[PDB]
């Protein structure tokens, strides 16, 4: 049920897309999102993922954390997808910006291996502070599953697309 994806690789695909609309049109199995270690979705793809579950995703989240501590960065837990998906995988990929390692981005599109199909955002970029086609490039040479890719931002897409 994706639709008007630019096919890069065999099983990568992108589209200049806001990730909320993308998830509440396809419904799909997994959304992935771009968490922290404390599973608080204040900004970015997280805070428009959170407030469009009305704020379910963050109960459940804190809940989450009360019982099992705070993520790895580089490490993912498989929640709820509220209304926007059946599942959302929140995965950590390094904060560049709080001072995290950038070799943990390979650790963290590692998560997405265990899911056949994926929508998902670039790890670590945006507010996370990497850059975004060291990020591509990363998850073209380390997802082997099917992964939709949604960039928000049109121009960033035209890069992305040019230089890759
Ligand atoms: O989409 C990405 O590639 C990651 C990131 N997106 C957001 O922070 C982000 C924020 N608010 C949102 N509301 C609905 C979707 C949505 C996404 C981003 C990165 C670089 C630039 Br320039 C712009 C945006």
């Amino acid at each position: 049920s994706f639709s008007g994806y630019l096919k890069l690789t065999d099983n990568v695909y992108i589209k200049n897309a806001d990730i909320v609309e993308e998830a509440k049109k396809v419904k799909p199995t997994v959304v992935v999102n771009a968490a922290n270690v404390y599973l608080k979705h204040g900004g970015g793809v997280a805070g428009a993922l959170n407030k469009a579950t009305n704020n379910a995703m963050q109960v459940e989240s804190d809940d989450y954390i009360a019982t099992n501590g705070p993520l790895k960065v580089g490490g993912s837990c498989v929640l709820s997808g509220h209304n926007l998906a059946k599942h959302c995988l929140h995965v950590v990929g390094p904060n560049v910006n709080k001072g995290e390692d950038i070799q943990l981005l390979k650790s963290a599109y590692e998560n997405f291996n265990q899911h056949e199909v994926l929508l998902a955002p670039l790890l670590s970029a945006g507010i996370f502070g990497a850059d975004p086609i060291h990020s591509l490039r990363v998850c073209v040479d380390t997802v082997r599953t099917n992964v939709y890719l949604a960039v928000f931002d049109k121009n960033l897409y035209d890069k992305l697309v040019s230089s890759f």
